[PDB]
């Protein structure tokens, strides 16, 4: 279609307006004094949220222009998400606060190309002197106060985050879901996605689950249709009194019908439920099973026989529990040279997952081995969705102090790297402004937080400034001390991300000098 | 698309301007002397109706932002309905009332987050509160009384539900369906919507029924057409004297016109019934019926034939009572052991039910096993569904202050809970006033009923509050008095629910600070 | 969609206005000086019609609200017309008058909810004052005259449906279809909607159909194809003497062919007929014809063979007479005892016919047993439709006399009433302006009637209050005498009708505080 090209100022200047409205939405939440912002929703009810990508995700303006502005720093907010898990607010602010800046100088002759440079260069300093002042964060105290911060204060999500990394340990995962109740709620496992084939096995209709007390465990790769397969093995499990539990491809009915009718009548105990996954992955995991419970595996494909398989070949657990969706092996007989040899494994597998998709289910396999869900509580669902949206946040930001460290929140940290990057020069002059730019814009996180009390940002910034080390202003309180004492602790790992990602973006956005669109 | 975005006071007054618009709607119809509200709907006939949600489902405004504003409060009354079953405008009122207060706090330049802290706050003590002045209420005279009130002052209504929770008991269900007839009737009964599949089996042409005395059960999963299945079975039932009820999935020709010369003449006596249900609800309620009558489902799917059953297999029942529309089973000989083991299976089958129909048919069944049917009568069918309206919310909250207990009527319950709150206190200072927010709001559910009735909420107010415990003003008789004796009962679960829905989104909306919705 | 929400006095107005709009539609057809309405009508010639209903339903208005009261109100003319069959014009008025009245009272600040109890309880009082001064009418006159100004004063249709009913019986069913002719005409009949299946019967063709003398009468479940089955009776009937009507689900071409030569050569004389009905409508239908026959119904479902069937097991009549379109049994042997037991059986059939289609063809079948046509005569179809509208209304309104008694019309019958309940009172005053807006609506037919006249309401109420017992105007001559001596006769039931219905819609319609509409 036909184009609208505007060129230097005049693009600019919307670029930027464009870039306001998001950047003004968007840091309206940030800080403890921070507030939210409602979000409609063609279908069905609003969102209240003050997890400020989800806000810079609906920004999308009318002006085709400002539009790409919004639509470009949008990206700030998006990344630092995909990355970090928080820091989205902060994120956006400095990218803001470098674009106003930037442009700023770009109008008064300076070339953006070096004032990109003297940016980035500053960046790169930052990104070291921060993980010179990271201190590393492993006590369940630390955790504690980390998850608080991220959630906004609530002590509450820290204390049940700090306990969950403590069940679970370190190579295990932690999820997050809606409650029934009204209130916080931690549940703790090896278990997969498949409930009972047979909905007549279900031993204890209390529960409405099966229940097999220390059973046998038949792993069979092919699908099976026939009980002529079952027999030699059914029969030896008939004979030895223990149950058995049967993890195959799937159970058709000609060999289901049968077996629901033998644990019927009493004859043998058995529970058929799917394999967990698809493809190769479930040959895959179907494996670490066989691990766990020191049983073979019986693939059709590498030359067994399911009728050659006998009790020899069979896995053993303490105790399995099986319901409607979900199959649990509680405690199994394999050993745990050959449980942590299987891992080491896959934990190498991960190093070499070029793609993030293969890091997710292979890290989730090592956990079943080596998992928590935390059930969010509340009144109504409003009311769950912007505490959904803190818990989440507060995990990641908890993972994160966790594998790089904290470093004193309150927007401190940045204004310190910022005090020690005063002598940072570049090649030239337009270079060094470039510097100067992004030094200033390290302040404004602190700005802002302190502009959402409504006091007056220039006052707290420069009594910090006065300050040392973890100095700080506690927004919440209102008064001023030492950041790490008061427990307002920001993972390393998000204020790095913050500053890399907003530099980035905001670094290209300051050498627009001509803009191209359609027409509206 | 293109979204507008609005900040601080704007977005808050339009926010508000359509909350009052929901609010506004539904207030009107609170209380004794509450008017109706006519509902427009498109197919046919517009409804009027007193019920609070019911007209708050429909508002629905143009401005954009007006529309969120409704749109987010009307899950207070909407969450109010699915948890309590009646106070839905109660807790509309609350929650504007918060609202309203709480954002002339924030315009006073007060923090949103810590109004809601103190709002939240104020209202955990408050339930607590209340449940100390919940007396329980279990004695027909107090059940009728809550059904009462909650029908709008119609005591046959009141009557006829206590009538009905003494007559099935605590662990039996009540329905509401339109009466043909133009006054109120109640039905009590194992019953199932199937008549006699072979009118010619009618052993008593009095009712125009089959009255089959302790017969034998049959429970076939299949459709049966040939007579060679059932020889086997018929054969033992013939050599043993007692009748037959078949309840399969058919009874077809082939198979059915000997069963029916075969009774004709007396060589068994027989009926043919089609299974209740259909897919698989039909096994799972086929599968009730066994449990209840001591038989087996003979399913042809998990490795049965019908023929290889016998007498074994069979329930029985102490009669049984068939007619031309339903099939009735009176007293089965099933042991109480695996019935409620069954119960407690379906029990929690509805526990995970997280659709409203999930629920439905399975508490059905659970009646079935552990039923009555209210028919309302009326004029015309205007008149039938405002009445048919009135009786649910009756039942609801009849069941409501069976399990939870009652508390004084025409809102003293919550004024009495704000007078003893007066010395709760938060961390600083905007909690406080958060506090007194929500306090002052429980103030409004009186002050309205009492503004429907044309007089001054504040000089009734007053006087309320000048007396003690359950003094309160009777809207009816306009004048003052004990509501506990006056039978004015509000039921604890549902003024409790009212409060805490309300309080939880209210909270939440006064920490708008930005609004994002589509252009116009 | 956005909806528009309006409240207190100006949702009241429009939703007079809206009522007003078809109520004066309506109105200017009551009475014998009312005129008639024209209804355009999309597909071809408009509609010319009297009744009230009609004009009623097509009613639907611009203005969203007003609609809604238009489309509330539309309800009364309805129910009445399925309830009574007649009064739809009158009911229509009373809501009319009573709403108006009501919400008059409305705006005086009197409580809405206390009128609608008010106006309830004088109409519950009303209802039983009808009834005690309903005198009974069961001599033809008096039905030819309830008939007669139910037609708008047309004597021939009075004199026309009371010789009907002389003839029919009172278990006996009345039809109006369009007739051919320019003048009205009546047909009388157990008979059935079936044809010879063989054209080469007719044994006469004087009147193109088959007459057979004294016959016997073979019922056949099945569908027959073979002449082997037939062979065993055919023999009996052939050494009999006496000839055979067939009436079996269908006599199939090699069964058929056969019979033809048969009675073509003076073998065996031979009727082919299919059975009246379709699926269990039928075998009921056909053991009908068993009963009045003395026959059996040889079914091949319950165990019989068309074969083994003998001279036992025929029917017969005293004559049988089939043309081209249907088959008729002339006094058949079946004895009155089991005819009798058999209707008294289908009289409670009709009892639990909780659906109106199961009631129609249940009193068909008992009419057969115990049915006439008449077709109305007009020169236009124009005509036609307006004259077949005050058939279908007498007929109504004559079996509704018949079954409720009548009482004065030219609505005075309400007026009394309403001089007999001047002393009815509410327990507060609201209530009591309520029972007052009721009896001032109670004028309202006579009223209007009398203004369709154009002379004076008031002046003519006047005259009428100040009489006794049945004294009335008579609109049509326009001078008072003694309304049952003039033949003007309502039947009991539609005033009754009339009055609850209106009273019903109205009563609820005056409680309207608010009306939520789509936008326009
Ligand atoms: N009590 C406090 N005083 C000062 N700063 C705080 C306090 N609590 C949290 N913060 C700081 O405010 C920041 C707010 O983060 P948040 O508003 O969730 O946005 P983001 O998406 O950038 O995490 C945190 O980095 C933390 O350093
Ligand atoms: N006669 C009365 N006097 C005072 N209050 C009453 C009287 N009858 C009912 N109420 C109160 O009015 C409230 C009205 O409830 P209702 O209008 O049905 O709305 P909701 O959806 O909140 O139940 C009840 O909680 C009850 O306490
Ligand atoms: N000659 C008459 N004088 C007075 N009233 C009459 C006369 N003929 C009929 N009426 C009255 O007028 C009414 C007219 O009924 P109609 O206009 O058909 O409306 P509806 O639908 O109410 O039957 C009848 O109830 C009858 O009482
Ligand atoms: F805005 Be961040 F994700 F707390
Ligand atoms: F408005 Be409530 F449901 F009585
Ligand atoms: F208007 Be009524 F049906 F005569
Ligand atoms: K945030
Ligand atoms: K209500
Ligand atoms: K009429
Ligand atoms: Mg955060
Ligand atoms: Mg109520
Ligand atoms: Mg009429």
């Amino acid at each position: 279609a036909a184009k609208d090209v505007k060129f230097g100022n005049d693009a600019r200047v919307k670029m930027l307006r464009g870039v306001n409205v998001l950047a003004d939405a968007v840091k309206v939440t940030l800080g403890p004094k921070g507030r939210n912002v409602v979000l409609d929703k063609s279908f069905g009810a609003p969102t209240i949220t003050k997890d400020g990508v989800s806000v810079a995700r609906e920004i999308e303006l009318e002006d085709k222009f400002e539009n790409m502005g919004a639509q470009m720093v949008k990206e700030v907010a998006s990344k630092a998400n995909d990355a970090a898990g928080d820091g989205t607010t902060t994120a956006t602010v400095l990218a803001q606060a470098i674009i106003t800046e930037g442009l700023k100088a770009v109008a008064c002759g300076m070339n953006p190309m070096d004032l990109k440079r003297g940016i980035d260069k500053a960046v790169t300093a930052a990104v070291e002197e921060l993980k010179a002042l990271s201190v590393p964060c492993s006590d369940s105290k630390a955790i504690a106060q980390v998850g608080t911060i991220s959630a906004n204060s609530d002590e509450t999500v820290g204390k049940l985050i700090a306990e969950a990394m403590d069940k679970v340990g370190k190579e295990g995962v932690i999820t997050v879901e809606d409650g029934t109740g009204l209130q916080d709620e931690l549940d703790v496992v090896m278990q997969f996605d498949r409930g009972y084939l047979s909905p007549y096995f279900i031993n204890k209709p209390e529960t409405g689950a099966v229940e097999l007390e220390s059973p046998f465990i038949l792993l069979a790769d092919k699908k099976i249709s026939n009980i002529r397969e079952m027999l030699p093995v059914l029969e030896a499990v008939a004979k030895a009194g223990k149950p058995l539990l049967i993890i195959a491809e799937d159970v058709e009915g000609e060999a289901l019908a049968t077996l629901v009718v033998n644990t019927m009548r009493g004859i043998v105990k058995v529970a058929a439920v799917k394999a967990p996954g698809f493809g190769d992955r479930r040959k895959a995991m179907l494996q670490d099973i066989a691990t766990l419970t020191g049983g073979t595996v019986i693939s059709e494909e590498i030359g067994m026989e399911l009728e050659k398989a006998t009790l020899e070949d069979l896995g053993q657990a303490k105790r399995v529990v099986i319901n409607k969706d979900t199959t649990t092996i509680i405690d199994g007989v394999g050993e745990e040279a050959a449980i942590q040899g299987r891992v080491a494994q896959i934990r190498q597998q991960i190093e070499e997952a070029t793609s993030d998709y293969d890091r997710e289910k292979l890290q989730e396999r090592v956990a079943k081995l080596a998992v928590a869900v935390i059930k969010v509580g509340a009144a109504t669902e409003v009311e769950m969705k912007e505490k959904k949206a803190r818990v989440e946040d507060a995990l990641h930001a908890t993972r994160a102090a966790v594998e790089e460290g904290v470093v004193a929140g309150g927007g401190v940290a940045l204004i310190r790297v910022a005090s020690k990057l005063a002598d940072l020069r570049g090649q030239n002059e337009d270079q060094n402004v470039g510097i100067k730019v992004a030094l200033r814009a390290m302040e404004a996180p602190l700005r802002q937080i302190v502009l959402n009390c409504g006091e007056e940002p220039s006052v707290v910034a420069n009594t910090v400034k006065g300050g040392d080390g973890n100095y700080g202003y506690n927004a919440a309180t209102e008064e001023y001390g030492n950041m790490i004492d008061m427990g307002i602790l920001d993972p390393t790992k998000v204020t790095r991300s913050a500053l890399q990602y907003a530099a980035s973006v905001a670094g290209l956005m300051i050498t627009t000098e001509c803009m191209v669109t359609d027409l509206p």
